[PDB]
Formats: structure tokens, C-alpha cells, sequence
């Protein structure tokens, strides 16, 4: 059940990346997962907004470089909406531990967006830890409850179809985005190291290479 | 500041539509908005899933038939992810009243997705009411706080561009969806009555007509 | 329906008193209530802990100097448990707006304890505002729902009896507390100004005077 | 670190006792604790309100029959306020898992009150489980963070003193309560079985015996 998980954070919450990466590495690493911290590591790092996060999630998930994305922003809204526009990226909100469990069972998506500022106060790091505990333990997509899994599974499958239909082909779509945005998205050493090491889709690798 | 607002709910939460429509009509109607209840009205109504909800939100928002969509499902996740894939549909989560305020100020989107089952217990209707109070009172897109509105406004604008770039043209995209899904989405009398009365985009009207 | 409301905060959250008093004065003042800020006003003010808060709530409520107490601490737990030990002080938690409404209708108590650190992040002041909006608007003790008010009202009445039975008489009890604690509790100018101006119970006034 | 834990629920939430006892037995039992279900087991059981719950918590905690109480009601407010009036009973609210952890570290009390109706919807049992996981794993009273434990520990100690001072002696206080209430509180077979088997304070046992 082990996955490659990419953590990616943007400028408004970058000061908190060390804390979140700490919890993710502790929890998900302890559970046997392979964790990559590909967004901002602090406020002085290669600058990103929640727009770049969505593009990064698409490139990493669609190229199969990673299996799951952890992201977020002050409220999680920008990052969640920025991820979900991309085909192949199915991102839920995650505000408290049972969100993560239900998301995995009902939606069986591949990204979650946390709120790192709103609702995040003294002792907020505990909730992040507990979210990771429930997100990355156990099996995924069994429905909840297990007996009612059929229509949930059916609709989750259809969601992927609709996303693929409404969207251009992945690379064509990326080419239509302002290329300044995409260049910025793939610009950091930590992003490139993850992507190039694990990309399973040559067309995406070649496209990314052409930007650098 | 008055808008046309469409409420749209799917089968799992359809029993609760009367309650939610009640609160929406009371709150938003009292504030001078024009409310349309275009999804399921009860469990026996024209059957919809959260997949159809997203298609309905796209058709109504992109045709300018309505200005804002209220939707949701058991956790809000399926409906939120189903809406956000569509160009022109910018849907936030909304779980408690300050979510609605912040969404309007920071993201300035045009749809919210509520959780009608998870976290919804005895006295849940109060929270729905209060959410509507904050969603539909006052101005939108001023940033929060007001002084920091610049980058938030800039990123919200870019989000729309990226959505438009990654997605096919609206009608082409709708044609690529399984047409059974789209026919179902536009199938009800309450949907058609809202759409045909208020659609401002002939190409969409003609496409919808061709399905009926 | 107008009341005298005392806001009282302790050292760990004292930096936030200006914000909370601001919202309370704005909301409750606008609704015609008389607001007193009797706890710490900032970190440098006459020093209090959540222990002193409970004693202050007892003296002000039992002397009828005020009708309602707003208090809290990092999580609200210490202040809530410190208030509830005292006869005549019925303090609920209040974390989000519908808590305040339900508390007023079901429990019909006279104090609420907020969390000013845990769960309090960027945009936390909005939730405080909204809590005050629901706490101090409308009528109290009607049950919720209104039709089921009978057993709720009966039990709320009994709670007061049990508190009065288990506790010593008010003044005797205050005399049994470490008198250093009580002297500290009544020590500030803002506390004394409220108490002495509005106390309706001479025995309590005389006892308080004897400490000063 | 093993404790004796009493679960006690009242009439409004009695239908949910099987679920809660299930989770408590699973979680706390698995962690080596000894669990007693001493309140209502279903809607037809020996009838209790949240008033009786507080009296039961006092008798069981003050007699040292148990180490910890799990209780609650629709919102948790009545049960929390009913417990906290009694000397020797230090009851926090518990609505989500990190509440339980912080309560144990900061307040180091001996009871928690959950909300079984408000905020409790589809998937609510997961949150109950997770709450028990955090309440009953690990050590208690270390402060949070650990480095800042001194004033938190000092104030928690003082809280006990103030409670003991304001309250009559335990048995005298129980005698002052309407004795119908106390007779009802100790009336069930499941309560008596726990109490008489584990009571370490003869005066309390003799008093309880005199009611039966």
C-alpha cells in the first residue's frame, strides 16, 4: 500500500513548511511511504503561488512521478480549486482527520488540500499529524460504509472520465497555460529532482525539459 | 449587489433539499436575491448524482443564467471536485459561516459546496442558515484583510485563465462528456425553466435544446 | 432583552483582549447591551489566571452586578471548568456561532468560554464576532426546537438546585478559597468599578471591601 | 498507565450508547484499560438525565471506583456543566481528537464530555473512535508544549483546591442534593456493580447503600 507522496506549499504558508514536512516525514515515512517536499521550503525559496501548485500536481501525478499530493494554503481553497481544474488531479479538502479517511474511501482521489492559517492556532501541528495518520494508513476506495461502496465507486470513476473529456490532452493543455507559469512551476531543484527521477511518461518529461 | 442563485442537490442528500431551500429562500430571498432550486427537490425527483451537478453548474454559470451556485453532497467533496473541473466554475468548500465570507473576499468564486451529512446533526440547519447569511450579505472580492487584496485578486484572476487554457471551449467540452450525463443534467423541468428563461449565450441554449 | 455583560480574559490570551473587546463592544453594544471589560486588557495589566476568572464570574454574577460573562483562554477549558465550580455560574463552551444559540436556548446559562488560541488562526476575529452576534441577539431559554423546551427547561432548573446544594453558601465558599486568590481576583480598577457600581447584594460588597 | 474508565450516557442520546461503548471497548480496551458502561445502555434502560450523570461521576471518581469518566449529551454542555459542579470532578469538552490530547496535557482532568447529536452526522462514529485513541494513549499532564508545563500544572493543582473549598464535603454535599436525584443516579445494576466492586471510600459506600 506504499506510495510516493509529494508535499507542495506556496508563499503565504511557506514559513510553516518545515513543520508540515516534519510531520509528513514522521508519519508517512514511518508508514513506509516515500516523501518528497517539492514546493517551497521557506519564505526565501523559489517563489510559488497556489496557481503553480496545481500545475505541479498535474505534472507529477499525470507523469506518474508520484501517487499522491499533499498541498494547501491559508484556507486551502485556492490550492484545492487550482488542483481540481487539471485532468488526472482529484483533490479533496482536508480539515480534520476523519476528512482524510472519508476522502480515501468515498472519493479515492490523489490529492488533499489543508488549511494552514485559517483554524490553525496554538496546537495546529497535532491536527496536521493526525490528518496524515488517517490519510496514509490502511486501504483506499472501499466506500463508506463498505457495504455502500458501489455507487460511490461508480461516480468516482465517472468523475475521471468527465475531467478527461472537458480538458484538453495533458500536454496540449499545459502548452495553453501562460508558459511563464509553467516554467515557474517546474523551476526548483527539489521539483526537478523528484520529477526527472520518477517520471514515467516521456512526452511530459520532454515538454518539461524544453522549458528549462 | 443582487444575484441569481441556483441551489442544486443530488440523490444522497435529496431528503434535505426542502430544508436547505427553505433556509436559502428565507435568507437570500430576504436579502433581495433571486433563488432557483434546480437540482433534486426530494428523493423521488428526477435523479441526479454529484457528476450531474457539476455539468449543471457549468451550463448555468457559463450561459450567465445564474451568478452563483449553492451545491453540496454528504461531505461536499464529490460536488466540489465535480464543479471545479469545468471552466468558468470556481467552487469553494463551505462548512461554517466564516468560510463563506473568506471565500467571497479571497477567492471571489461563484459556487460553494456544503456538507449535508458529515458534521450535520441535530441543529445543522442553523449552520446552513448562518452560512447563507455570510455568503450573500455585503461585497465580494475585497481581499482579506482589505489591505492585502492585491496578490489575492491577482491570483484569483489567473485561476480563471488557467482554467480556460486547460479546458476545451465550453460547448466542445460538453460535447466530449458522455452525452447521457449531459442529457440527464438538463432533464428536469426546474432546470430547464431557469436555464431557458435566463440563458444569455445562444450557442449553449442551442446545444441544450438539441439534447431535449 | 438587554443585559450587562462582563468580558474577562487571563494572562495567556491577554494580547488578544483589545480585539475581543472591540468585537464585543461593536456587536453587543450595537444591540443595546452594556459591556464591561473587567479582566486583563493586555499582557502588562493586573495579572490574572483562569482561576481568578471563575472567582470574578461568581462575584459579578452572584451579586447581580452583571447578567452574563464572556470569558475563555487558549482552549477555553480551564476557564470553563473554573467558572462552573461556582454556584450561580453556568458556563458553556462556545467555539462557533451555533454553539451560542443552542446554549442560550437549551441551557439558558449565564457565561460562555471561548478558545482564543486553539483553532484560532488567520481570520479568527470573524468567528468571535459571529459568536457574539448569535449569543446576544434574540430570546433565551425557549428550548431547541421550541416544541421540546419542557425537559430542557426542567433540567436547566434542576442544575441550579444541584449547584446550590453541593456548594457552600456563596460568601462562606469565597472565604474558604485561598484569600490571596480572591484578593487578586477583585484587585483591578476595572473590576472594582463594575462591581461596586452594580452590586445588588450587600453581603458580597462588604466581603469584597474587606479584601481591599 | 492503565485506568478504569466509566462511560455514562443519558436519555436523549441513549440510542447511541451501543455505538459509543463499542468504540470505547475497542479502543480503550485494546490499550489495556478497564471499561465500565454505567449509564444508559439504550432508550428503555433505567432512565437518566445529564443531572444524574454529574452525580454518578462524583460518586465514582470521589470513591476512587474509577479513574476517568467519558460522558456527554446532545451538545455535551449539560453533562459538562453537571459534572464540573462536583468537587473532585474535572470535566473538559471533547469535540475532535486534539481536544483530548490537549485536555490531558494542559488540564489533566478526569472526565470528558462529548457531543453525540450536534455536529454528529454520517460518519460521526469515526470521530468518537479517534477521540478515544488520543484520550487514552500516552502520558498525561506534561503541559503543552512540554517546556511550558509549569504554570499549567500549577493552575490545574489550584483548580482542585478551589473546587474543594467552594464545595461542601463530598458526602454532606450529596446529602444536600434532592435525594430522589441521588437515588436515581445510583439505581441501575450496571452502576452498582462497578461502584461496589471498586469503591475505596467506605463513607461513600455506606451512604450509597443507605439509598438502596
Amino acid at each position: 500500500n506504499a506510495m510516493k507522496i509529494a508535499l507542495m506549499m506556496e508563499n503565504s504558508q511557506a514559513a510553516k513548511n518545515a513543520m508540515v514536512a516534519g510531520e509528513l516525514n514522521s508519519v508517512a515515512g514511518g508508514l513506509g511511504h516515500d516523501v518528497f517536499n517539492v514546493g517551497m521550503t521557506d519564505e526565501n525559496d523559489h517563489h510559488l503561488t497556489y496557481i503553480h501548485l496545481g500545475i505541479m500536481a498535474s505534472i507529477l501525478l499525470n507523469s506518474k512521478a508520484v501517487d499522491f499530493v499533499v498541498t494547501g494554503c491559508g484556507t486551502g481553497q485556492g490550492a484545492l480549486m487550482s488542483c481540481n481544474l487539471h485532468p488526472g488531479v482529484v483533490c479533496g479538502y482536508c480539515l480534520e482527520p476523519s476528512d482524510a479517511f472519508l476522502f480515501n474511501q468515498i472519493n479515492n482521489g490523489n490529492a488533499i488540500s489543508l488549511a494552514f492559517a485559517k483554524g490553525f492556532g496554538w496546537a495546529g501541528e497535532l491536527n496536521v499529524r493526525y490528518i496524515f495518520e488517517k490519510a496514509f494508513t490502511g486501504k483506499r476506495g472501499e466506500g463508506y460504509p463498505i457495504e455502500r461502496a458501489a455507487p460511490q465507486q461508480a461516480n468516482a470513476a465517472i468523475l475521471n472520465n468527465v475531467k478527461a473529456a472537458v480538458a484538453k490532452d495533458v500536454v496540449e493543455g499545459l502548452r495553453a497555460i501562460d508558459q511563464e507559469l509553467v516554467k515557474t512551476a517546474v523551476g526548483s531543484t527539489q521539483f526537478q529532482e523528484c520529477f526527472f527521477a520518477h517520471c514515467q511518461v516521456p512526452e511530459i518529461a520532454e515538454y518539461v525539459k524544453s522549458l528549462l
